[PDB]
Formats: C-alpha cells, structure tokens, sequence
C-alpha cells in the first residue's frame, strides 16, 4: 500500500545519498545510517511518512537528502517524539 510505497522512498534516500560518506560505504556507517532511518519511522505515523516520502522523492544530492532529514530530525525533537542523542550518523 501507500505506507509501504513510502517506506521504500525513505530508506531508499539513503542509499540514493551513498550514506552521507564518500567512496564504499563500511557495514558500520550503513548500519548507522538505517537504524537511524528505521527508527525515525517508529516515531513517525502514514500521513508523516508520506509527507517525507514527498520531499524526498527524486532527490539526488546527498547533502540535500541529509538536510531534509535533518529538518524532519528536527521537527521530531521539537515535538518530543526523540531525543537529542537517539539519533547520530544520520544528523552529522
């Protein structure tokens, strides 16, 4: 369905990004990144999903990917929904 779609578009920007790092990526720095992905989508309902999934949606730049979740980062810390240290590599 839609929230299925839109999951695949969120994790799908990070390997779109390289993982925000230059040449090949370690296992380490991918685990980072997805757990971070993984658990931003915990927090987040289908209607927030979509959403993100929207401005992700045909991004190619990487930093432009990470400023986008950066802002949704952001906006989640605001609401209480995560907390300054839960996530890493994917804000640096």
């Amino acid at each position: 369905n839609a929230v299925k779609k839109n999951k695949r578009v969120l994790r799908g920007s990070v390997k779109e990004a390289n993982y925000f790092v230059e040449g090949e990526a370690s296992a380490a720095t991918i685990d980072a990144v997805l757990n971070d992905v993984d658990l931003v989508i915990t927090k987040i309902d289908a209607d927030e999903i979509a959403a993100l999934a929207g401005k992700l949606n045909g991004l190619t730049v990487a930093d432009e990917i990470k400023n986008v979740w950066k802002e949704e980062v952001s906006r989640l810390v605001g609401a209480g929904k995560l907390k300054e240290g839960d996530i890493k590599a994917l804000v640096a």
